[PDB]
C-alpha cells in the first residue's frame, strides 16, 4: 500500500495559459478548504471573463493552421498522451493526496480508483490518435467522395467537485487525441489536482496554448466559457440545472457543440434468483461509494418480494459495519460529505422518509455534532411516491423498494426523467437480457456495479445527459465531419 | 418529359394523427398561396399546442415496448421504407406539382431534383434498417461488454419552405429506419407535400402513430414541439435565428437531442488554372438554383485576378440567357420568389449593392410590375465589407469578388461565423486538396456544385449547424448508445 | 399454403453466357434424376473447360473499365439486386418445385426455408451496394491517405446438392453488390434452380456477362474454374476433401482468393438447467432437418447426467412421430436421401453403432427395401471414441452422449478438427456466456438451432472453412483493398 | 547521428522456445555471413521438424484457455507491446548493426528506416489491443445476436532476407495485439535480429511460449510450419514461387488461414506535367533503395515522351553520384548485394539488357573484382518485351521506358500478373485520381515513393499476395469471427 502524505504543500495555485503561470487579472484569490478538518488548505488565483479571454486566445493561436500542435503527425499526439500518462503514474501519490485534501475521499480510493481511471483513460485515448478514420464513399463512376474527421477547435471543459481530476481527464484525453485545444475550469471547491495536472502537461511537452486552466466560480468563469464566441465545443459534468444553463448559453451565443454528463435516479433491480450475497454487496457499494456522492449512485434498490426481507436484513448488517472516519487512515471506507448545503440536504431527506411511512432500519442521523459525517442509512417499505425514491439524495441513504413482476419493475424503473445507469442481479439468461434491453439507461450493469472501462462509453439517456464519454464514441464529440466531393472531368 | 399538372386539386389539407385526418382543435385554418399566380390554393387546418399534444401522445403510444412498430424485425422496417419510396415514385408527378404550386420552383426541377432526392434518400435508409450495428468491446477475461444502438423515441421534425418535402424526408428516412416515431411540422408557407406524404405513409402500411403531421405556425406548433417534455429528439432545418430558439427551448425543457441545419455564407473559389467554362456554369447554377433560395447558394464568388474579367463576362451571358417565367413551362429555369417579404428583401439588397460601389453587370430589378419574379442579377467589383457580400441574399444575385493568393482567399472564405458548403475550381491536385483541408465548411465541392448523395453526409461547421444529415452519420442522430456490461461469476 | 406443382416442365437446361443460352461446345449432355421417384427429370447441357473459358472471357469483358456494369452508380447495383429478389419472389413456387424435384426435400421446406433465405439474402446485400466504404487515414500534415474497397473481378462460385439455390445466392448477392462478375457451377446432381435463376438475372436487367452459369461435373467444370488463370476469386461450399483440392488448385495457378464453407462435427450441449422440451425439440430439428443432409446438423448431442435419461426418452418419442414420405405432400417433414452412396454410408455407420456398444433406442434401418428413405434413428450410451461420434453421418441419426461438468464438455466439444456450429441449452446466464466464449465454432446458438439471418455471418473455425458468408463480413471476401497515398508539395 | 558499431559481438544464436535458449535437436548449426567483408559472422542453431514440433507445442500450451496469456485483459497486451517497443528503441543501435551485418544495408538506413518502422508498428498495434471490436446485430425482437473477434490461435511467420526484423514485426505486432501465440522462422541468410528480438520479448514480460523462434532452412523448418496440423494461421513474405508452395501446403494439411506478401513488377509513371525533379528523386530512391532489393522497387519507370530525354539525363546524374561502399560509413547509400547468387543474377540481367537493344546510360558492371557491389545502372530505350522490363531484377538497375498516352500506360502498367505497388507523378488532379483508380495495385503512391505508415494497409492484387499487413485491416488476418445468436424464450 502507498504511504499517505498527510502534510503535503500545494505548489500550483495560479492560472495556466501558454504553459506559464499567471496571477488573475483582477488580483483576486479564493480559498479551498479541507472538508475533513474544515481548515483552509491554500489560496488559488480567481479567474474571471478577462482571464478566460486570454486562455481562449491562447487556445485559438495553438489551434491555427501551421501551428506546432496542428503540424504534429497523428502518432506524435498519441506519444504526448502516453508521456502524460507516465507522469501521472510517476506523481500518482501526490495527485491522490491533493484529491483527498480537496474532496475528503479516502487516500487509497483516490490512489486506486480516481488515479487508476485517469491513467487508463489517457493510455486508451493515446491509442486512438492515429486511428481516427473517416470514410471513402461510393457514389458515381466519375466522383471521388470522402469524409475527414477533423478536430472541432477550442474545447471548454467544466467539471464538478466529486471526481475532479477523473472528470477532467475524461474530456482532455479524447479532446487532445483528436487534435483540439482546451480551456479547463475545475470546480471552485476542488481546483488543486487540475492545476497540478497543468504542470505535467508542460513537462510532457505539449505546445503552449494546447491546454489552458482557469480556476474560479461557475457564474463568472463557467458562464464566460459557455457564452464565449470563440469556444467551439463544451463538455460539462455536474448538476442537471447547471447543465441546462450551460447548453442554453452555448445555443444563445455561437451554437457551440455541448456534451453533458448529469445526475441520475439510478435503479438497482434484484431478482429472486440472484446471488443474494453478490447483490447485497454490489447494491451496498452502489449506494455508499464516495459517501453516496456519485452520479452512478443507486437511488432506488428494487428487490423481488421472495427475497425482500432477507435482502434488507443483510443490507442492514453491511451498512452498520462500514468504517467512517479519517480519509488518510488505511481502514476508512467513508470520509466526510463535501460541504454544509450537501450535508443538510441529506438529513432533510432522511427526515422525510420517517414522516412519509418508510421504515428506518439503521442510521438516520449525523455521526457527530461537529463534522460533516453521516451514518450509513437504510430504509425499507419504500414506495415510488416517496421523496426518498424521487429525489437524488447524493448521500449514504439506501431506499429499498419491493416488486412482484419483471414487467412491473421495468415500468417503475423507467418512470423517471433520468437514465444514467441501471444494475440487474439475476442468474437467469432471459431475465438479464430482457431487462438490459428494456431499461432506459446509458449503462446497464448485470451482476456487478460501477464497472467502468476506458473502452466502454458512459453517458445518459433522457435528462441524464447528451453524448457519451469513454470508448470510440467519445471521438464523435471531439471531431467535426467534413465531406469532400470531387467530380472528375 | 413528364406532363405538367397545371390544375391539380388539393386532396389533403388536415392534421394527420394515428393514420387519420383531423380538424384543428380550434377549428381554425390558414391559407396557402401560389407565388406564381398569387392566388390562394386552399385552406389547411391550423394546428396549435393541443394538436401537438395529441400527435405526441399518438407517437409515444406507437413507440411503447410491445407495440406493433417496436416488435417488427429490422428487415421489416426496411421493407416499409422501400414501399413508401415506391409510392413516392408512383405519385412523383402529383408531388412535384404540389411542390411547384407551394414554392414556385419549376415543375421539372421539383420532379428530377426534389423528388429524385426523396426517393433516393428513402431507399438508402431503407437499406440501413438491418445494418445499425453496435459493438462488442474487449475488457477483462470475466466480462462481456457490448453496446446497443437503440432508437431515441419520439422525434420532432421542423422544416423550411425552400425544399419542403426533401428536408422532411432527410429526417423521416433515418428516423424510421432506426425505429423512432415522429411528429412533423412543415413550414406554414409550404404544407401541401407533407400532408400528401401522410396519405402515402398510411398506404405503405406504417402502424398508426409512427408518423404524425401538424401543420401550423412556428411560435405556436414549432415552439410546442421544441419545448415538449415527451419529444426526445428534434431535427430542424431553417434560419440560424430560429435554430437558436429551438435549441434553447430543447435545453430548457427536457434536454432533448437537437440536430440543426442552418444558413451559410458559402464561398465559391475559382482559381486561374480552373476549367473556366466549368466554373462559370457551376457558380451560375450554384447562385441561381431554386431562385437563389438555397442553403447551399454561393454568397461570394471569389475569382482569381488572372481570370476575373473573363469570368465576369461569361457569367453575365448565363444570367441574361436564364429563362424566367411560369414554373409549369418546360423552358422555365427560374420561377417567382416565395413571397412579397422575400422579394422586397432581395430588391433592398440589390439597391444597397449599387449604393456601396459594386458594378451592376446585368439585371438589378423586377421582371415586371405585378409579379414576384426578379431579373437574374450579377455584380462585379464586390468587396468583403459590402452588404451583398456579407448578408444572405436568398435570391438570384451573384456577387463576384476578386482575389490574388490562396492564403488570402482561405482567410477571407473562413472569416465568417458560418460553414455549410464551399466549392473550389482548379485543375491542380495540391491546390484542390490544400483548399479542401483548409476551408472550414461541412461540404467542400471540387470542380462541381450542389453534388449531393444520400450516402454522403451534409451539415455545417460553426453557426451553420450541429450534427449531420444523410450517410451513415445520420444514424448517430437517431439512436441512443447503451452499454451493457456483464460480469461472469 | 402454396399449391404444389407435381408435374412441372423444366424450361432452362442450357449453358448461360452473356445472357444467352448455349449448347455445350462438345454437344454432350447429362441427366438429373428425381430422388423421390428415381426417374429422369430431363437432360442438361454438359459444360467442360472450353465452356468455362467462354464464360470467363464473357465475365472479364463485363468487368473491364468502361463497361456498362462498371459504370453503374453504386445505388443502381442495389436496385438490380432488389429487382432480382422481386422476380425470385414472383416465381417462388416454380423455384421451390424445381428444388424439390432435384433434391427430394419437401416442397413447403423449399418454399418457406430455401426460397425465403434466397429472398432475404438478396434484399440484405442490395442494401450494402452504396454502403461499401473504405477509410481516410490520418498520417502526416502534408499527406492524404485513404483506402478504396474495390471489386476483385471475376468470381467463381461452386455449390453443393443439399441447398442448391441458397448456397449460390449466398455467393452471388455479396459478389454482385460489390461490383464483381461471376461464373457459377451448380452441383451436377442439382443444376435446375441455378439455370432458372439465370433467366431471372437477364429479366432483372443485369448487363450480359455479369453472371454466367456452366453446369457440369466437379473434376471437369469445377477443376477448370479452380485452376483458371483469369478467375480472381472462388467461393466454394461442399465437402472438406473437395474444398482442399479447390484451394490447392487456386494456389498452384494464380493465387486466386478462396472462401470455403465445409462440413462440421457440430455439438449440441444440453445442461441440467435447460428448458428440456425446448432442448429436445431443437436437437431433434438439428439432427433430422433436411434428412440430416445439412452442414449445420447436430452430430454429437451432449446431455448432462441429471437429465440424460429423460432427454433420451423424449427424443425417442419425437423421432418415432416424424412423418417420412412424399416431399410434395403437405404433412411430410422428411423426404428421401439424395443418392445411393450417401444412403449406404448412413446404414454402414448405423451398423457400426450397435457393434461398438451404443444402445439403439429406435430406427436403425431403411424405411422400405426399394426407396432411399431411412427411419429416424437415436443412439444412447454414445462415447467419444465411437464412429457415430467421430464421423459426419449426413443422415437421420442422433448420437446422445453423457457429460458431468462444463469444463469436461468444453474439452470434448472442441476435441475435433472442425468448428462450424455449436448449440447450448441452459437457462443460466453465466453458463450460456462461458460456453459461447469457450466453444471453437463459427456460430454458437443459445436456446435455439438453425437460427440464420442474412445480417449474421456464418462460417467455420479450423477445417470447417475459411472466410465468412452473410453479414457485413461477406463484403471483405468480395473486395480488394487499395491504399492511395498522396504527398502534397 | 548514432555511432556505428563496426565490431559488434553476436550474443543470441540459439532456438527460442518457452523464453529459453535451446540447441537444435540434431546439434547441427549453419553459418551466417557478412556480405560486405564476405566473412562468417557466427554459427546459428539449425532447426528442423522436431524443433518446430517443440515450438508449436509451447505456443499451443501458451494459448490454451486459462493460460496467463489468455487471461490478461485487453489493455495489458497493449502495455506488453509498448514495453517491447521501448526495448527495441533502447537497443536500436545494436539491432541496426546486426541488420547491417546480415544484409549489407547501410547502418543509417537500418537505424532510421527499418528500426523506425519496427518501433512505429509495435506502438500502433499496441493501441489496437483494447479496440478490437465485434458487432451487435439487429435481427428479431426476441433475439440477441453479436460477433466476437477471437484470436485465431498459433500463428506461423515466415520472413525474407531483405527487411528481416521489419517483416517479422509486421506479423508479430498485430498477432500479439489480437491475443495469438507464435512460431517465427527468419530467413536462413538473416537470423540475427530475430534472435535478438527473442531476448527482448522475454525481457518485456511476455509469458513463456507466446513467441517462439526457430532458425533454419525453408524446405526443413519452413515446410514443417506450413504443413503443421496445430498451426492455425501462417503469414509469409517472400517469393511468389515459395508463397504458392506455402499456401498449397496449408490447404493440404489443416486449411490454416494464409496471408502472403509476394513480389511485384511495380510501375512508376511520370507524366509530362509532373514536378520533374521530384519524380527523378523519387523514381531513383524507388529503384535503388536497399540495393534494389525491395518488393516495392520500381521495375518499369514509364516516362511521358515530352519529358523522357530530360528525365533520363537527370536520372543518370543521380545514379553516377550515388555513394556505394562500406555500409557502416555515414556517406554510404548503397551497400553490397546479399550474396553471390543474387550478384550474378543481376549481372546476367544487365548483360541481357545490352544484348536486347537498351541504351546503357551508366554503370553496367561490378564496382570491383572481389566484392558484391554493383555500380548503379540506368537503361534507356527499354521496351515491354525485354528481360530487364519483364523480370524482377532485385538490384540497382533502373529501366526507363517511354509512353505517349494515359490509356496506353494504364494498359501496359496493368499487363502483369502482379500488383503490389504503383507510383504516379503529375500535378493534374483528374489525371492523378484517374490513375489511382485504374492501376491494379495494392498501394498507389502519388508524388511520392515508399511512403509507408503503420496505419495504412499494404499488400498485393493478383499474384503479389493475399490479405493485408498494417492498418486496421491487419486485425482481420489475426482474428476469427464468431457469431453468438441467443433466442429469448
Ligand atoms: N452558471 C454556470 N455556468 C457555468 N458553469 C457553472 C455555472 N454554475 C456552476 N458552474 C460550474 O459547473 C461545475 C459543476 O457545478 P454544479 O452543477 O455541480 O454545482 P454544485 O454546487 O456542485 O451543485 P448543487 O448546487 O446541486 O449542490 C463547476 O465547475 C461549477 O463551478
Ligand atoms: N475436383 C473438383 N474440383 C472442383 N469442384 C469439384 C470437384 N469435385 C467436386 N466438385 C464440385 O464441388 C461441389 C460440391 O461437391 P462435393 O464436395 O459436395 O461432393 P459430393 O459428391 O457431394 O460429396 P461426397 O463425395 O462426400 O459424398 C459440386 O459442385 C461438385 O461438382
Amino acid at each position: 500500500l502507498p504511504r499517505p502524505i498527510r502534510n503535503l504543500e500545494v505548489k500550483f495555485t495560479k492560472i495556466f495559459i501558454n504553459n506559464e503561470w499567471h496571477e488573475s487579472k483582477s488580483g483576486k484569490k479564493f480559498a479551498t478548504c479541507n472538508p475533513s478538518t474544515r481548515e483552509q488548505i491554500c489560496e488559488v488565483e480567481e479567474g474571471d471573463k478577462p482571464d478566460v479571454d486570454k486562455a481562449v486566445e491562447a487556445a485559438q493561436v495553438a489551434f491555427q493552421r501551421g501551428s506546432p500542435w496542428r503540424r504534429l503527425d497523428a502518432l506524435s499526439r498519441g506519444r504526448l498522451l502516453h508521456q502524460l500518462a507516465d507522469l501521472v503514474e510517476r506523481d500518482r501519490a501526490t495527485l491522490a493526496a491533493l484529491e483527498t485534501m480537496d474532496t475528503g475521499k479516502p487516500f487509497l480510493h483516490a490512489f486506486f480508483i480516481d488515479l487508476e481511471g485517469c491513467i487508463r483513460t489517457l493510455r486508451y485515448f493515446a491509442g486512438w490518435a492515429d486511428k481516427i478514420q473517416g470514410k471513402t464513399i461510393p457514389t458515381d463512376d466519375n466522383v471521388v467522395c470522402f469524409t475527414r474527421h477533423e478536430p472541432i477547435g477550442v474545447c471548454g471543459a467544466i467539471t464538478p467537485w466529486n471526481f475532479p481530476l477523473l472528470m477532467l481527464v475524461w474530456k482532455l484525453a479524447p479532446a487532445l487525441c483528436c487534435g483540439n485545444t482546451m480551456v479547463l475550469k475545475p470546480a471552485e471547491q476542488t481546483p488543486l489536482t487540475a492545476l497540478y495536472l497543468g504542470s505535467l502537461i508542460k513537462e510532457a511537452g505539449f505546445p503552449p496554448g494546447v491546454v489552458n486552466i482557469v480556476p474560479g466560480f461557475g457564474p463568472t468563469v463557467g458562464a464566460a466559457i459557455s457564452s464565449h464566441p470563440q469556444i467551439n465545443k463544451i463538455a460539462f459534468t455536474g448538476s442537471t440545472e447547471v447543465g441546462k444553463l450551460v447548453k442554453e448559453a452555448a445555443s444563445r451565443s455561437n451554437l457551440k457543440r455541448v456534451t453533458l454528463e448529469l445526475g441520475g435516479k439510478n435503479p438497482c433491480i434484484v431478482c429472486a434468483d440472484a446471488d443474494l450475497d453478490l447483490a447485497v454487496e454490489c447494491a451496498h457499494q452502489g449506494v455508499f461509494f464516495n459517501q453516496g456522492q456519485c452520479c452512478t449512485a443507486a437511488s432506488r434498490v428494487f428487490v423481488e418480494e421472495q427475497v425482500y426481507s432477507e435482502f434488507v436484513r443483510r443490507s442492514v448488517e453491511y451498512a452498520k459495519k462500514r468504517p467512517v472516519g479519517d480519509p488518510f487512515d488505511v481502514k476508512t471506507e467513508q470520509g466526510p460529505q463535501i460541504d454544509q448545503k450537501q450535508f443538510d440536504k441529506i438529513l432533510e431527506l432522511i427526515e422525510s422518509g420517517k414522516k412519509e411511512g418508510a421504515k428506518l432500519e439503521c442510521g438516520g442521523s449525523a455521526m457527530e455534532d461537529k463534522g460533516l459525517f453521516i451514518k450509513p442509512t437504510v430504509f425499507s417499505e419504500v414506495t415510488d411516491n416517496m421523496r426518498i425514491a424521487k429525489e437524488e439524495i447524493f448521500g449514504p441513504v439506501q431506499p429499498i423498494l419491493k416488486f412482484k413482476s419483471i414487467e412491473e419493475v421495468i415500468k417503475r424503473a423507467n418512470s423517471t426523467d433520468y437514465g444514467l445507469t441501471a444494475a440487474v442481479f439475476t442468474k437467469n439468461l432471459d431475465k438479464a437480457l430482457k431487462l438490459a434491453s428494456a431499461l432506459e439507461s446509458g449503462t446497464v450493469w448485470i451482476n456487478c456495479y460501477n464497472a467502468l472501462y476506458a473502452q466502454a462509453p458512459f453517458g445518459g439517456f433522457k435528462m441524464s445527459g447528451n453524448g457519451r464519454e469513454l470508448g470510440e464514441y467519445a471521438l464523435a464529440e471531439y471531431t467535426e465531419v467534413k465531406t469532400v466531393t470531387i467530380k472528375l472531368g
